[PDB]
């Protein structure tokens, strides 16, 4: 039923065969005299494959038995080429085991016998899986780079190790170094592998991308390797001049911004689930980038698009507060008086006196809903909430408006259930537009509550109004007109009014549902306020409160750059073509030092 | 559409012209042989202005190319005098670039050729703007002082550098040092520039004020430079005697207190938006000052003025609780019974039995409102809330009282809307008078809540009473008389009473507005209490809670010293005239050392 049990069963099974096979046992214990008393007379199987398809040399290489390994090579030099014939270690040679163990003399001897420096260890243990503690790759050169042994690295290059070699996952020796825990020390090894590159501008090793379309520089950002990212940044920044403390450095800004449909560091950071990758935006070439993208273009277009959405939702409620109308007509208010409806449905509701003002208003609510779907539906085909569930709500709001239209033209009785959902989904999606020390942050987070509060009540008071605009105000008239309805709901937002409560009669199916959602949102905002009031002052967790919002702003800034056309929102940085720099866009960033 | 893009475009444009111009390129790369192969045959333009109006020497000075700069000076000595003819660096000479780079040999050579030590670099990059990383000034002497190179400082003084020189912003070399980040090291440079002063008591360099009326000593306080402030304080304090550990030092206390209409350190600290400047009050010459100003004179006059305001507001409500009276008269309570008013308006309300007791009370409410305007309106002409929005509320309260008077004499029906606003604005402005370890601070902040609570209810219960004194107590009688009204509102302050809630009838326009403000203030005080209960115990943020109140007390102490006459509130410190000290007021401060 599992897999980890198998390899745990095999390692125990391996030590069994070593304990049984006297050749393998002598290769483990480095019993030199027992190898001569076994290989010359009475010759035993020397190509003896153990439990993991290992030769006697593989066991002599696992335990760094140089004396025992040299006897196994002089009596049978063909053991050097032999790889592990198992499934867990398919491809691993005696050289791979000697490289990771940093056995320079055994590596020197294995290379002297002519070991393959291009052997791919494609075994299941060497995979990049969470159940494998190390990921070094496949080639023995890739092993030497990860163990930090610069001596074996160059010693393998001298015997024809291809640095351009990629594993099953399309990772070069450079990609794998970035996926190593020792970040500060891998920078030293990374520069060693680069020195053996072809030296030509074309076919560079740092440009060879991952199988998932990630150059090593780009992979460092997505993986959140801060030390590798800053190191690789040194090779793509030019210091313009030195003016005392000022150091105007010109950054590359090539693989850090968008033209790639999906290839761009910014998009890969805001859409990845990796918590460590969020720190990459904050680096000295990137933090200047998104800060310029939000000060200009970003913030104004977000509030311009906001004011357009505030007007589009207040118009939808303008057509709801004055919904269509005939009183009950039916005597159904006499039997089963528990239902006191004065239901209102309307078809030749063409009769126009002030009804065309709402009709053109209802037409705005329709043409705006399809436009919402014309910018979100073609976008789902090409989904990570960093930046708020605004997209999940904006598509379900337009769905309720279309259902209300489908509700219309058929004269259905349940015209309230799909229309009321659009009121809360339309308003509470406005509070997402709130993206525009402990003192001002308490006040800063308090203004988010004051914005999120007034938005919630304006969506539930308009809802509760429709829920009891048809019903009778004789009993339970908490929302008999709009001005009240807002005031009742506002007090209901603080639990001052006892909640529309009535059990003699019955009240529509939507009140027992809409009021249930209103009671939960009211406490979560008041719980999120307390955390915004205490979490802001407790400790520097206000920073943790802080870059989550900053990352939400960066995630929103990248969102506004995808759908907006090229005529608006010009490209960041400065193009290089005349003034001479080759048509990449560079960012001029200067810093003072103290 | 921006400006930072331009200079980013120009620096890229600069490197283009350097890359193109072989003379400028040779000046950058220090190509000595390429300068001789360009200047002697085949002579090229040597006065070649680059992209930023720079000469070949300016480029040879930017990159510290001494060998290349000396060839450009021997073949064309007129390049030394030439300044940058650009807009970004208008005025910068080859000496300015050699001073900041601390190139002593190039500075020695430029001075030997006779470079202007008084050249003002008035370029746009050298401005004191937030988009400029450094502000050093204009003169090359001011550059040497900011880079900490005391060798170039004296070397420039030897060639006639004027220390008395001011930039466009009227800043001497001393003002600029205070605006430098390296505070601990600028104190060393500051004493060097003072040694070259005229040595005369008159025309001292430390007395030359800013263009915005700030001596360097005064600027250190407004800017919050603690290291410079304590350093400059050493020269204006005299140790009276040494008595073992005791060291009675006599402080100057001249530029730290008021006679200057607006010139005084205290006023400049409490009115500036700079958060760092608040720490200056707390220094050892200033913290003793405001502490003496608040123990005596400050605290008593604040509570005396408080008790006068408590009586002035309780008298205004005394005339409201017994407002004027005729019942409805009209049959309008029969049709549209939704309005159950028993409206009360009165003109020959002269008829006097107990009505003169209120008339003289109404006369107090008028003569007091104009006095409030006679001490605040002439003060707005000569506005920062540090110390609470008491001034913003005290002027709008007196505005409502005057409107109520204008409401009167015309027999208007809306006599409640402007009168009720004065009840909450009159009381809730009292809680501002609350300025009078974790244990006693929890109790200290709890007594602020107990004071702010009882003040809010006494303003809203009196309001809610007037809102329903005219209305009918048959239905919704939460405030039928004053003793109740207080009790209902008190319970309403804790959300125990369901809130005056009624939907059958209608209730005046002021209840749906006054009760909305009452529900928000009730939760903010209870939210501010929780933070006062947890924030006080969490960590030493109670100190952060702490000096904000202390600064509010200091801001209030300076407020009480401006309007009070000279006969009250004597001047701080002790005058020097006979006993011999020259008519400045000194503060005697002694300290013990351990
Ligand atoms: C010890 C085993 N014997 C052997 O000859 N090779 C194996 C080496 C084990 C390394 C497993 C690496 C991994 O966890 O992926
Ligand atoms: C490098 C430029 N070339 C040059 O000849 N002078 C400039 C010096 C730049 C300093 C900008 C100072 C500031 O940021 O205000
Ligand atoms: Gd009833
Ligand atoms: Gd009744």
């Amino acid at each position: 039923e599992s897999w980890a049990q198998s390899r745990d069963e095999q390692n125990l099974l391996q030590q069994k065969r070593i304990w049984e096979s006297p050749l393998l046992l002598a290769a483990k214990e480095n019993n030199v005299q027992a190898l001569y008393k076994l290989l010359k007379f009475e010759g035993c199987e020397v190509h003896q494959k153990g439990a993991m398809g290992e030769t006697a040399l593989h066991i002599a290489a696992l335990y760094d038995n140089n004396e025992a390994a040299q006897v196994l090579m002089e009596a049978a030099p063909e053991l050097v080429f032999e790889p592990m014939t198992s499934e867990l270690y398919e491809g691993q040679t005696a050289l791979h085991i000697a490289v990771i163990n940093q056995n320079v003399n055994l590596v020197r001897a294995l290379l002297a016998r002519g070991a393959s420096v291009s052997a791919r260890a494609t075994g299941s243990v060497f995979h990049y899986r969470p159940h494998n503690l190390i990921y070094y790759g496949e080639h023995p050169l890739s092993f030497a780079a990860c163990v930090g042994s610069e001596e074996i690295v160059r010693l393998l290059i001298e015997h024809g190790a291809d640095i351009r070699a990629q594993d099953s996952l399309g990772n070069t020796v450079l990609h794998i170094l970035i996926l190593q825990p020792n970040k500060t020390f891998a920078c030293q090894m990374y520069n060693l592998l680069l020195s053996y590159d072809g030296g030509d501008h074309l076919k560079s090793l740092e440009l060879v991308p991952n199988n998932q379309g990630l150059t090593p520089f780009k992979l460092a950002g997505v993986e959140g390797n801060i030390v590798m990212f800053q190191h690789l940044m040194q090779k793509r920044k030019h210091i313009q001049w030195t003016y005392g403390p000022l150091t105007s450095t010109l950054y590359d800004l090539t693989e850090i911004d968008s033209s790639g449909d999906d290839q761009s560091l910014l998009e890969l950071i805001v859409t990845t689930k990796k918590r460590e990758a969020r720190q990459i935006l904050d680096q000295t070439p990137v933090k200047e980038l998104v800060s310029l993208k939000w000060k200009r273009y970003g913030r104004p277009y977000f509030c311009v698009l906001g004011a357009i959405y505030v007007l589009y939702i207040i118009c939808f409620t303008m057509c709801c507060v004055y919904r269509p109308l005939k009183p009950r007509i039916t005597n159904r208010t006499n039997p089963r008086d528990n239902t006191l409806l004065q239901q209102k449905l309307l078809q030749e509701a063409y009769v126009t006196p002030k009804d065309d003002l709402r009709l053109v208003g209802e037409l705005v609510s329709i043409v705006g809903a399809v436009i919402i779907l014309l910018v979100e539906i073609p976008d789902i085909f090409r989904q990570t909430i960093l930046g708020g569930p605004f997209h999940v709500i904006i598509v379900t709001y337009a769905f309720m408006v279309l259902v209300t239209m489908v509700m219309r033209l058929t004269n259905s009785d349940g015209e309230v259930v799909p229309m009321s959902f659009a009121l809360v989904l339309g308003w509470c999606n406005v509070m997402y537009f709130a993206r525009g020390m402990i003192q001002k942050m308490i006040f800063g987070d308090l203004m988010r509550f004051c914005w999120q509060m007034a938005v919630v009540i304006l969506g539930f008071a308009s809802a509760f109004y429709i829920i009891f605009q048809t019903e009778d105000p004789d009993e339970l008239g908490h929302f008999y007109d709009y001005p009240m309805a807002l005031f009742s709901t506002f007090e209901l937002f603080l639990t001052i009014i006892d909640g529309p409560a009535n059990y003699d009669v019955d009240l529509p199916f939507m009140y027992s549902i809409t009021y249930a959602a209103f009671a939960i949102i009211a406490t979560l905002l008041m719980l999120n306020l307390l955390i915004a009031m205490m979490g802001d002052t407790h400790w520097r967790v206000a920073h943790e409160r802080d870059e989550l919002w900053r990352a939400q702003v960066v995630a929103t800034t990248v969102m506004l750059e995808r759908k907006l056309p090229r005529c608006l929102w010009p490209r960041s940085g400065i193009c290089g073509r005349e003034y001479g720099l080759g048509d990449r866009w560079f960012l001029r960033v200067e810093d003072r030092q103290d």
